[PDB]
């Protein structure tokens, strides 16, 4: 019945990288990802909101080693000038910080305790992921420190239940 | 890597929350309002704002009978943060694939999203980690994705594990 969180992760080991402005019409999605795949491009999360009610396109971001980013940009600045994407966005200095648990269904002050903490030590939320075992977001790799800090102090975190 | 199963959910409504500023505190304003109305959260997705307008979107997806509501507590904050709007869908499907070591081989993403193009099923949003792909459509294309997840990966109905 109640939620558990076992730990707050940091990992500042990552890049992202942006795909802006593509049709939202089938077989999108594959073009980009059998490219990066086919790169043995090492993907960690696939991030892609629903498109845009004013241009119908929507953006892709996904998240792989740093070591793999230049490999990335270069294989989807290609395919970038080749179709109608809008263009191809590089960052290799954001950080990852997750909250890790299980049962955050039934309990959602837990993601909104985890906003709040991180809004209270001023870390701007780029990214939210969430999965059966955690909630992820991505900030600057310099505020992961005041972040899973921050994590830690709002939940009173070895495992705990969420009260 | 190692596929255990394809998951399928038809209960769930998604809400969009659009336009919102992208600084410090606004998504605290969304989830506490979510958590007061005592509205179950499932998937939660943000992705970078637009540079030119320094706003996103946050997208959650909630029980389908609690998602009308909760397009309309959000609506009471929209003016204050200035948001272009809260849109609610009732008609969407959830389909995601599970399984050990994805990160290390890439194909099983790019293997997943052909398999729904091959079903000429389009995706409406992506989340995925380490230990799931997961995305959502629309809920009368739930059938096709899911057998074709089911032919792309080579796995049955009983949750036996197969190598990728
Ligand atoms: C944008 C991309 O996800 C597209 N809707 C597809 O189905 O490939
Ligand atoms: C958009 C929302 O995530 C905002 N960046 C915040 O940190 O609250």
């Amino acid at each position: 019945e109640e939620a558990v969180l076992t730990g707050v992760a940091t990992d500042k080991s990552e890049a992202k990288v942006t795909v802006l402005g593509i049709s939202d019409k089938p077989g999108e999605a594959a073009k980009v990802f059998r490219a990066l795949a086919d790169a043995e491009i090492n993907i960690d999360m696939v991030l892609q909101n629903v498109s845009s009610v004013e241009d119908g396109t929507t953006d892709i971001t996904f998240t792989c080693p740093r070591s793999d980013g230049r490999r990335a940009m270069e294989i989807l600045k290609k395919l970038q000038v080749q179709g109608n994407w809008t263009n191809v966005l590089y960052d290799d200095q954001v950080g990852k910080v997750s909250l890790v648990g299980a049962g955050m269904k039934s309990h959602p002050g837990v993601t909104a305790e985890f906003m709040e903490a991180l809004r209270d030590v001023n870390v701007n939320i780029e990214l939210i992921s969430t999965s059966e075992i955690r909630i992820s977001v991505l900030i600057r790799e310099d505020d992961l420190d005041a972040a899973a800090r921050a994590l830690h102090e709002q939940f009173q975190l070895e495992a705990v239940v969420y009260a």
